[PDB]
Order: C-alpha cells, then sequence, then structure tokens
C-alpha cells in the first residue's frame, strides 16, 4: 500500500544522457551514493537489492574486499600502460588463468575495452581467417532470429551491412530438437555455408533478445554443421560467461567448444569495463602466417593491467564457489519462490535456468509504476518489454534471495492492480 | 649490455595492438612505473615519450589520481547507469561544460573512444532522420583521418564496410595559409554532396594515427562555416588533442570555433582506464528527444562508470591547475630546439613541433626490429609507426627530464638511420 516519489538530480535530468530514455528523461534518475554486498544505497540512506547484479556484471557484489583489494595492489604498480611493443604480468596470469578454464582448443587471447569491442574483433578474426583460408567468398555472418552482440555498427548487423538469418531456437532448455528443426538448420548449412565466414549466438540464454532459453541439442548441432560446412562457430559469453546459466560456461550444457569465443561483464566482476575474443591456435596461426598476419585491430587501453588484475581476483571467487552447485540452488530457490506468479492473470509464464529467473507478463511493463513499488519493497530490477527478470549474484544467500523473490512477487502482484 | 625480461606465454598466446600471433619481435615486461618512467620486470627504468599512446598526461603514479581512485572504489566501482545515476558522473559533467567549447551541452559516456566516435555518428544520422532530411545519411572526412577501429569508424578512417565521402587531407603547416584554389575546392565539395552528408568528422589541428599532420586553424574555420552554411553538422574528434596536446585545452580553440559533436578520451582519465564520452549541443539533444525516435539507441554496460568518472574529475582538476598553455609552449620550445638538428641527418625529411607534440619524420618506414634494439640501452621508450619517429610527453616532465628525453631520441634516431 505505498508510492514512493524520488528526488531528481537537476544536472543529470537536463545534461546526461542514460541507456534507455530521452534527455531530458520523463522520470528523474536514482542518485545512488555507494553500494555493499547485494544492496545499493541511495543517497537518502535506502538500501536496495540490486536483482540484476548491474547487468549480469555484478557477480561477486559491490565493495568487495577482494576485489578492491585486487585493484588496490595493482594501481601501487601501474594503473595502465600500453600493449604495443610492451606486455606485463597481469595479462600473462589473467590469460594462463583463462586458458586454464575455457573450453578445450581455445589457445588465444585478444584483450578488449568492452563487450561490443569484443564482437567487433570476433567478426574481423572470423573474415580475416577466411581469407587466408582462400575462401574469400566466405565474408558474412549468420545467426538466429532473437539475438543480441552489443551496439556498435557491425555487432548490430547481427542483432535481430546484410547477414542472413535462421529460426530463432525453439524455446525451452529441456525440449527435445525435431527432425523437421534439424533438417532446415541443416538446409541452411547446404544453401549458404560458401557465403559464411561464421555463425554467431549466445549459447543456451539469448538475453537481451527476450531471456530465452534453449536446448543444447541446438548448440551440438550448430557446432556439427559448423565442422562439416567449414563455417567458424562465435559464441558470445559475454552475458553466459562465469556461470550464469548454471555452468562456468554455457557451451559446456552442450560440451562443445566454439572457435572463437567473446567473454566481459562477469570478468572483471563488473567493476570496471572490459572482455576478450578467444580463438583456436589454428586461427591465430592461419592468419598469422597469412599475406595480412597482423589481426587489424588494436584499442588503446588493450589489456589493462587494472582490468587484467580485478579480473584474475574475480575467475578465483567463481572457481572457489563451486559455481555448479551454487547456480543449481538459486534456480531451486528462484523457481520455487517465483512459480505462484503464475497464478496472477497479467503473467504469462515464469522460467527460471541457473542463476538468471524471468516472469514473463502478457503486456509491456509501464516502468514508473512499477518502480515507484521498487523502493518501497526493498528492490531494485530493470524490466525491459514484457520481461521482469533477475539475474543475482553468486554470493546471494538463502535469505536474502528468498527476501528479493518474495518482494518481486510482491512488486509484480501489487503492479497488475494498476 | 641491457637484458631486458621477456615471456614465453606472451610470445605464444597473447594478441597486441596491430601484431602478429606469435610477433617478429618480443614485448618487453613491465612491471610498474613512476612519474615519467615505465620500469622493466629487470628494473631498468625508461622515459616513456608516448604517455601510453597520449594519455598518460600526468605521467604514472600520480598520487592525487590515485587517492581519486581509492576514493571511488570505497564507495562503488561500478553500478548501472540505467534508471540511476551518481555523484561521480553529476560533477565530471559539470566540469566538462565549464570547459568545452561553447555551445556542448549534452553529455553521452562511453566505454571507449572507438565507441564514442560510433555513437557521434549514430546521434547525427538520428538527427537528420528527426530534421527530416533523411538524405544526409552519410558522413565526409579528409583522406588522413583516424577515428577508431569498429566498423563504423573504420568506414570515415583513410561492400560489407560501409561507402562514405571524402576531401583531400588538408595542407600539411600549422602556418600555412590557405590558397583559393584549396578554398574552392571545399566548398564544391559542400555544394556537391551536402545533400547526402549528415555530418563532417575530423580530428582538429593535429591528425594523429594518419600521419602526424599538423595542419592551419584556417581549415578548421572554414570546415565550420561551410558545415553552417550547407546544414552538415560538424563533428570535431578531440580523443587525442583534448586536455591540452595541440597547445590548448581543446584544438577547437585554435580555430575559435565549437563543434555540434565533440568525442574526447585518452586524457581524461589521465590514462588510467578506458573511458570517453561524446558532447552534443542542445538543438542535437532536443531535437531526437522530440523526434518519433526520441531515445538515443546506444547504452554501452558500464555507461557512466563511477570509478573513471572519478579518475576524470582528478585528471581534469590537475589540467586546469596547470597553466596548459605555457606548459605546452615550454614543451614546444624545449622539443623543436633539441630536435631541429635531426633535420641534418641522411634519411629525415622533416621535423615539426606543435604543442606537446614532436614529430621526426623518416623518408623511409621505419624498420622497427632495429629500432627496438637502440631503445633499452638510451634509457627511453618510444613506438614509431610508418615513417614517423614521434612523441607526445606527459605535462609534468622537467625541464631536464624532456631534454633528456631529446637528446636520447636524437642519439637513436642518428644511430638507426645508419644501420638501416
Ligand atoms: C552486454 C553484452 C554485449 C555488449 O557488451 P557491452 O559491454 O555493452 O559493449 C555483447 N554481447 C552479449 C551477449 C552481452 O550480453
Ligand atoms: C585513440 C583515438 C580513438 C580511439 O580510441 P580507442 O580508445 O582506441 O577506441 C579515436 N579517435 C582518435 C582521434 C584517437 O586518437
Amino acid at each position: 500500500g505505498h508510492m514512493t516519489t524520488v528526488s531528481t538530480n537537476d544536472f543529470d535530468q537536463q545534461h546526461l544522457w542514460h541507456p534507455y530514455a530521452s534527455l531530458p528523461p520523463t522520470y528523474p534518475n536514482i542518485v545512488i551514493d555507494r553500494a555493499e554486498g547485494i544492496y545499493i544505497v541511495t543517497e537518502d540512506g535506502t538500501r536496495l537489492i540490486d536483482g540484476m547484479s548491474s547487468w549480469w556484471a555484478s557477480v561477486h557484489g559491490y565493495n568487495h574486499p577482494k576485489l578492491n583489494a585486487a585493484m588496490i595492489e595493482q594501481l601501487g604498480k601501474m594503473a595502465h600502460v600500453m600493449f604495443g611493443g610492451l606486455t606485463h604480468q597481469p595479462a600473462i596470469d589473467l590469460g594462463k588463468k583463462l586458458l586454464s578454464i575455457v573450453p578445450a582448443g581455445l589457445d588465444a587471447i585478444f584483450y578488449a575495452d568492452s563487450g561490443s569491442i569484443a564482437v567487433e574483433v570476433a567478426l574481423k578474426m572470423a573474415l580475416q581467417y577466411q581469407i587466408a583460408a582462400k575462401r574469400p567468398s566466405k565474408c558474412q555472418f549468420a545467426s538466429t532470429h532473437s539475438g543480441y552482440y552489443g551496439d556498435t555498427w557491425h555487432a548490430m548487423s547481427v542483432c535481430d551491412p546484410m547477414q542472413h538469418f535462421v529460426a530463432a531456437p525453439p524455446m525451452g532448455f529441456e525440449r527435445d530438437l525435431t527432425q523437421s528443426e534439424r533438417e532446415a538448420l541443416t538446409e541452411f548449412f547446404v544453401k549458404n555455408s560458401d557465403k559464411l565466414a561464421g555463425f554467431i549466438i549466445e549459447p543456451i540464454i539469448q538475453g537481451a533478445g527476450g531471456m530465452r532459453f534453449y536446448s543444447p541439442q541446438y548448440l551440438q548441432l550448430l557446432r556439427k554443421l559448423c565442422d562439416e560446412y567449414d563455417v567458424l562457430l562465435i559464441a558470445d559469453e559475454i552475458a553466459t560467461g562465469f556461470g550464469r546459466s548454471g555452468k562456468l560456461f554455457a557451451c559446456e550444457h552442450a560440451a562443445i567448444s566454439p572457435d572463437i569465443m567473446t567473454i566481459g561483464k562477469a570478468l572483471t566482476g563488473g567493476y570496471m569495463t572490459f572482455a576478450a575474443t578467444l580463438s583456436t591456435r589454428e586461427i591465430a596461426d592461419t592468419i598469422s602466417q597469412s599475406d595480412y598476419p597482423a589481426l587489424m585491430h588494436g584499442p588503446t587501453f588493450m589489456g589493462n593491467p587494472l582490468a587484467c588484475a580485478v579480473a584474475c581476483a574475480s575467475i578465483d571467487l567463481i572457481v572457489s564457489y563451486d559455481i555448479e552447485a551454487r547456480t543449481e540452488n538459486m534456480q531451486a530457490i528462484m523457481n520455487e519462490q517465483l512459480a505462484p506468479a503464475v497464478s496472477l492473470e497479467g503473467v504469462k509464464e515464469v522460467r527460471c535456468l541457473g542463476a538468471v529467473a524471468v516472469i514473463e507478463l502478457n503486456e509491456a511493463v509501464d516502468m514508473p509504476i512499477f518502480q515507484t513499488l521498487l523502493i518501497n519493497n526493498g528492490i531494485w530490477v530493470r524490466p525491459f518489454g514484457k520481461l521482469v527478470y533477475i539475474m543475482p549474484p553468486y554470493v546471494i544467500t538463502d535469505d536474502e534471495l528468498t527476501t528479493l523473490c518474495q518482494a518481486l512477487l510482491k512488486v509484480v502482484s501489487s503492479y497488475l492492480t494498476r
């Protein structure tokens, strides 16, 4: 029985763009002062459980002592040094850690400033590879109809220049493919493979594209087709990587390895922008031994040592958790607590996988109404379209997670009153 | 005799910028940095003449940058910018609007310079669509520019990569007057093409990665007038020039013009971390915002990162505390005096200095393996490209440090040319 009204920072409101709002926005942004654990804290002292982990990334929560200490240790040596002609121990130590954990066969690492740049580099690698392999007709990309891979211009092109699309994979993590579905994908490759440098996909969970979960069988078939038809499989694990689907990398659900993989977000525990593009040795060698041996990208802050150092700490934490058990427990609690939402007339369905839960509504969320329910219930959630979803941090306790899910179910129920 | 540290894991597994894997020459392992120096794993200090690619303008391990980082870490390294804001974003924004060219009023924080450029181009396209000039859907630049390595930025850099429009590289020389023929050609380009152009993008005064070229403020003044008269947005990429590099805080100041859109980065954070911003006029922000597509269609996950904002506040406060014009005029004077004798060397074409940039342009491309073997023993780190041996030292460098750097550089260049 409440509505909470936040106070507008006039400077923000007039002068600063934010990702999904006009300038000025119709409704002001909430000023956050600090954060700790699973909580963000408003300028007035109100603590809110961040159910979003700051868009998938803050998987250890906020103000983590180990992450902070790792950042500070590196700071005392150097925040940054250029990577042209120079290297450093954080880059080396991170690289060794990554090669020890990522899907087998990935052997070369291109550090990037952001996920979208990692994707741009993945696409460039694939193009240069095919040119080096003397298959210059293989100059386009394919994806499924429901994907998302970043907001830079090349990434935009395979998000739902011209590219090629197949059906969105069928919804349902436990659903078996049909013969018709298998044949259609196969037919797509028979028809188009000579034009395709690569097929790019988010493995298992398609995020910004609709929070869709699909079968590992789809990925298994895709891997086999890419093998037989000489198309590189590019797995965008920027959102899924480091545990989110219930395995360390979502590719593991299918027990496949991609030719190229992008990672980011949870890589640094959400502390700072950073990403990487990994490839096989075959790709790195083929390019490197070609007429164009240099990979034609190089961000100014490539390899940033501070990002590398926090990433080492973040990976060590993930490995320490028993990430499969942790996320299995998260899934079980979110499913139990949120399943009763289906009782509500304006709810379509509820679906949980690993450390992701989605309450899909029948109609688009009216954001101000929903949010004016947020503060009074002690939580922060950011819907998109018809989706009210959470991606909580792996450090969340059972009691904290229960509090978050009970609060969310109260918010959704109260919202569906208006 | 110096033995530097190298690393077999790096050599086999880590890509470096625009490099093969493995590279033909190994990377030097850096352990730490302090002041103007980088320090190898074996303890060898090298003056970094590059400021880590234009950005480390206060040097390394600066106590005020470090303090800003530590202070923000105690509060939060990061929080999402969707529906939320924070004081570092606000305070940085206020600082920026106080110093940037007049008319810039709206700020889009970005993860990197390349993304800032991508966002600038998108703003310009959305603006023309909102203004009901949807034919204005292409971009122009000069030959010899550089604006980042992402796919849209690549297209304005000198079927699947989109076509754009180019004019001649501006004439070399900061003090050079334009000719009537040069004025007419540029004008003719606008008469011909302006109905197709959403914007004209350029690095003001100094064109960096494209050739370390200096050109006249008269050129930028003419371009601003043409863009005004022909309804083409002027996009000034100040990612490298911003915060003092050309001898003014922003290189646009040489021409006493303001762009419609400006990108900044690099020195913005004192080179501590990747971060950038795209600024526009109110007219652009409003016109989009009041259109059928009111939302600017970009949003990196780490947009507005508070840690980056907090170190950028500290970096700007430092720049404002310097007399940036006097500091860079003194740097120019020293670099010119110390490096001018290079022109007497067979295989040097010319030497040019402007503000805190010095370029020794050679007749032939630098043979990098040879060049590398002279660095360590002379106590400096410089990274040539093409035919160019250039430095962009930090604003904190002392007269004696800068003298040491330039005398060492002249010794390296001289020994390189006779070996080549
Ligand atoms: C977030 C995301 C990206 C983009 O990373 P940014 O850091 O926003 O540039 C790319 N791909 C996927 C799957 C992501 O979730
Ligand atoms: C460095 C630079 C960029 C690119 O910034 P990144 O951080 O490498 O993406 C864009 N424009 C200019 C003028 C620059 O110097």
